[PDB]
């Protein structure tokens, strides 16, 4: 008992028992032992060995080293050593991995919740969280020593874990290169947006049910930002004729910045210059004509430098190099349009004709046009057609002998003669969605209560150009085949009464276009969705839930909600703004006297019933702090319930990158993080955990709860 070899031995069996109590176990019923069982087991041995060398060293002599010796070598090998290699510390190791493999697979737990209420924040987060678990943090499952224990622990712990993080490779990818393309256009890199939507298009359609949804808008989202912000551009120039060039712009083009200064032409492959006359833009701004003092020699190519340019309201153009090259065209027949002239002062008589090479092409430009006629001619090409039945037009091309003859051409007063659109319009905005109210939602979905709902026609006449100075009601009506369903007035007014479809017409005397108008039923109240599944309060405390109110196609419909608990004895509760206001209310469930009841969310016809138990919670055990940037410190009992919150008197301290100050409103009060790192929060002189902040978004550091560093 008090002899020195006994007090070994023992030692000696202890700490190898320590090891057996998880060994044995794993081996001979293929089950984990209690892990207090093995907390007990190596604080035993630990203890044991501890008063071994004590006693050994008490004793001394020559038995002394080699005892000394021995017991460190079980010890090190079947208890604790730190940084072991493959043997070594073999409870130590366990204890280390069992708490990594059970935590992992509350992580995986979490992670399968946040899955499930389809939170995309929380589950990114944690998916995070374990992809750093399950690819640096797994060296501590390798320390193990048992291949049978190794691999139970594998497959009770990692491999559903490591499972459901796979499934979720895609759905995280696309969030976060989504996020990075965002990110890239707003400090104006193009290149990094481009390599991330790539990354985003190959992998949404691999997605999982569980976002597909939040994901899509997502991806699309990051599209629509790059389409919006991206540099304008010279797309092409081509020659118009001898002694001028078309420019085409992706983007409408500033009339201030499209001037002879920033246009530079070269012969290509000289240093010849060209130099501008004048630039003159389109009404649109999307295309420019620029003329040149000099003559471009036919066959040869010529280089366009753009310099300076700029967007309509927006930025700068690339100083862009196009190229061009003139080919004179050769004229063979000519031709007018149509057999007769439209009525007017002065007619165009160049818009009349169609000049063909001997292919049978149009030429669209490059020539030049002689007539003669018998009226008057103004500038070489106007005639006056007023009061006139018929005139003769002779159109020769100038250099040729190109001819159309003495062609005797018709009088025609303009007339309608095709509907060019016809459209529902409200506020000079197309409409797409129409409700039986009479609300009407735009191409998007932006419904717009300025300007009345009528409808809108344009009209060409026989020579193809728009029917300007027409009146609607007048000039032409609009008319109803299903009046029941729709009405309209001859102006083109609306007012739907019954949903269904209508088949609206136009006329323009003879000239008619019938469209289809598809009128949808009213908003009604289809789903009243909870975020909470069910409702865990500690007595004398709060809880929120949020109810959101759908409609039958899946928007937010406005409505009154009365909610209700079934005894106010064991729970009561409250609603936001009164029950009245908005579609998305929060709901607060007050704890009274442990036990349980249910909940009942009430609005017009339909219900949902969610289950409220309160519990009379325990004296405070631990605390949380939370990031819901907001901060919060939670005082929480044994069960993991909120019991008291003391954001207050809790304090924080770390040039300077964030700025945090106490901030109290009504009465909960939180910690706000602003900026110009990790932050220390402390109660008293003790420190309660760290925060880590990046350049925004902050985290909790977790502590260290490893036996082994590294």
């Amino acid at each position: 008992a008090t002899d020195v070899a006994t007090v070994v031995s023992q030692a000696k069996a202890q700490m190898k028992e320590a090891y057996y109590t998880y060994s044995h176990t794993v081996t001979e019923t293929g089950q984990f032992p209690d892990i207090k069982d093995v907390y007990a087991a190596y604080n035993k041995a630990k203890q044991a060995y501890a008063n071994a060398v004590a006693v050994v060293n008490k004793a001394g002599g020559a038995k002394k080293d080699a005892y000394l010796a021995d017991l460190q070598a079980i010890y090190e090998t079947y208890v604790f050593k730190a940084n072991p290699k493959s043997g070594e510390a073999r409870v130590a190791t366990y204890i280390d991995a069992y708490n990594y493999a059970t935590k992992l697979d509350k992580m995986r737990q979490e992670l399968k919740a946040a899955v499930d209420a389809k939170d995309l924040k929380k589950a990114e987060e944690l998916y995070h969280k374990i992809s750093y678990e399950l690819k640096t943090r797994t060296v501590i499952l390798d320390r193990v020593y048992g291949q049978s224990t190794r691999e139970l622990l594998r497959s009770t712990f990692k491999a559903d874990a490591q499972a459901l993080r796979d499934r979720l490779i895609y759905d995280i990818t696309v969030a976060m290169k989504a996020r990075e393309a965002q990110d890239a256009v707003k400090a104006g890199n193009l290149d990094k947006a481009k390599a991330a939507l790539d990354q985003v298009n190959q992998y949404v359609s691999k997605v999982t049910d569980a976002f597909k949804a939040e994901l899509q808008k997502a991806a699309q989202d990051a599209k629509a930002a790059y389409e919006a912000a991206l540099t304008p551009k010279v797309e092409s120039v081509s020659a118009i004729d001898s002694t001028s060039f078309k420019v085409t712009f992706t983007k409408p083009v500033d009339k201030a910045t499209a001037i002879p200064k920033n246009f530079s032409i070269t012969l290509k492959g000289t240093e010849t210059k060209l130099y501008p006359k004048s630039v003159e833009v389109s009404e649109s701004g999307l295309t420019a004509t620029v003329t040149l003092y000099d003559t471009l020699v036919d066959g040869k190519t010529y280089t366009v430098v753009t310099s300076g340019l700029k967007d309509t309201a927006g930025k700068e153009f690339e100083t862009s190099t196009n190229e061009f090259t003139y080919n004179k065209p050769v004229p063979a027949s000519i031709t007018f349009n149509f057999n007769k002239l439209p009525e007017d002062s002065a007619v165009d008589l160049t818009k009349y004709v169609t000049v063909k090479d001997a292919a049978g092409n149009v030429i669209k430009s490059g020539f030049e046009l002689e007539f003669t006629s018998s009226e008057k001619l103004t500038q070489g090409k106007f005639i006056n057609t007023t009061g006139k039945k018929s005139v003769i037009v002779n159109a020769t091309v100038k250099g040729t002998n190109v001819t159309t003859g003495n062609v005797i051409l018709a009088v025609e007063d303009e007339k309608a003669a095709e509907v060019s659109e016809l459209k529902l319009t409200k506020d000079n905005k197309e409409v797409v969605t129409l409700y039986a109210n009479g609300n009407a939602f735009d191409k998007d979905g932006n419904q717009i209560s300025s300007g009345t709902l009528t409808l809108t026609a344009k009209f060409k006449d026989q020579y193809g150009n728009e029917l300007t100075g027409k009146v609607a009601g007048t000039d032409y009506t609009f008319e109803s085949l299903n009046p029941e369903v729709l009405v309209v007035a001859p102006d083109g007014s609306v007012t739907p009464i019954v949903p269904g479809t209508a088949l609206v017409k136009v006329k323009y005397g003879e000239v008619t276009k019938t469209i289809p108008v598809t009128v949808k039923a009213n908003p009604v109240l289809e789903t009243i969705a909870v975020d909470s599944t069910g409702v865990s309060v500690a007595k004398g405390q709060k809880a929120t839930f949020k109810v959101t109110l759908k409609d039958q196609y899946g928007n937010k419909f406005t409505g009154n909600v009365n909610v209700t608990s079934d005894k106010t004895e064991t729970a009561t509760v409250s609603v936001s703004n009164s029950g009245i206001g908005q579609s998305e209310y929060t709901v607060t469930v007050n704890g009274v006297a442990e036990g349980s009841t249910t909940i009942t969310i009430k609005s017009g016809t339909k219900e949902v019933k969610v289950p409220v138990n309160v519990v009379a919670g325990g004296p405070v055990a631990n605390y949380q702090i939370k990031v819901l940037v907001q901060l919060k410190v939670y005082a929480v009992d044994a069960n993991g319930n909120i019991v008291g919150d003391i954001t207050n008197d809790v304090t924080i301290t770390s040039g300077v990158i964030v700025n945090a100050s106490k901030s109290t409103a009504n009465g909960d009060t939180v910690y706000v993080i602003t900026d110009n790192e990790t932050l220390t929060v402390k109660l008293g002189t003790v420190t309660l955990g760290t925060v880590d902040v990046e350049v925004l978004k902050a985290t909790v550091v977790t502590k260290k709860a490893d036996l082994i560093e590294l």
